[PDB]
């Protein structure tokens, strides 16, 4: 790694507080930028089906995401999406950045760790945020 490691972009930090407070998105993607040395946004989104967010995670590559969990309650969730077919270079990469990005975010109730589409179920999420 560099010296100072990978930092998080400001713009990322903005759209957070922007969906936890605001609640001017409904999820963030978050993804390393090309060279490496910040997490940046990849894409926003104010769409409330959760099928919209799971048919928006790539099947062979890896990203971090916020999630205003909402149900009947409004739960910020942590993903970390690592699916088994991505390439072992990237997921090393998102797994040793991911605290920087991670630790920078006051306020999640929930951290998912999804490696399938079976991890990330609504139902899985659900039964996650509403036990802890």
């Amino acid at each position: 790694g560099s010296r100072s490691g990978v930092a998080v972009a400001d713009e990322s930090l903005t759209a957070f507080n922007d969906l936890k407070l605001g609640k001017k998105y409904k999820f963030i993607l978050f993804g390393l930028n090309d060279a490496k040395t910040e997490i940046v946004v990849k894409e926003t989104s104010t769409d409330p089906s959760y099928d919209a967010f799971l048919e928006k995670l790539p099947e062979n590559d890896c990203l971090y995401a916020i999630y205003d969990f909402e149900y009947e309650e409004s739960k910020i969730v942590f993903f970390t999406w690592s699916p088994d077919t991505a390439p072992v270079r990237s997921k090393m990469v998102y797994a040793s950045s991911k605290d920087a990005l991670r630790r920078a975010l006051n306020g999640v109730s929930t951290d998912v760790q999804g490696t399938d589409f079976s991890e990330v179920s609504y139902d899985s999420v659900l039964e996650r945020v509403s036990r802890g």
